[PDB]
């Protein structure tokens, strides 16, 4: 029930628009377990990464709800890292992994987090 800025907030419109990148694929997660990603951001915009979970109606226009917004905390050249623990704060459920790159967007495909 919060509200999000990003332009894609339904999975489907995600997985038909943005970019799918494998450094974002995490794969399955547990609680205990951390996010950790270095991924190539460029030479002019600075990359920030949100969790969302997926969740609600079929007929919802909005079914991504945004869990946590991760800055880039490595002091690598053009790269970007970002790095979360995944906490009991994280529902067990399925959630995506999704990095806007100046007005671009890409993502790691679903997954889940359990307990």
């Amino acid at each position: 029930r919060f509200l999000d800025t990003w332009r894609w907030q339904n999975y489907f419109l995600l997985h038909h628009n943005a970019d799918f990148i494998e450094e974002l694929a995490v794969g399955d997660l547990k609680h205990g377990d951390t996010f950790d990603v270095t991924i190539y951001t460029g030479g002019k915009d600075t990359g920030i990464v949100k969790i969302y979970q997926l969740s609600g109606n079929e007929n919802d226009e909005i079914n991504l709800h945004r869990y946590k917004t991760i800055y880039d905390s490595g002091l690598k050249h053009n790269y970007g890292r970002f790095v979360t623990p995944i906490t009991k704060a994280y529902n067990p459920g399925t959630y995506v992994a999704v990095m806007k790159l100046g007005e671009n967007y890409y993502y790691g495909g679903s997954f889940k987090i359990s307990k």
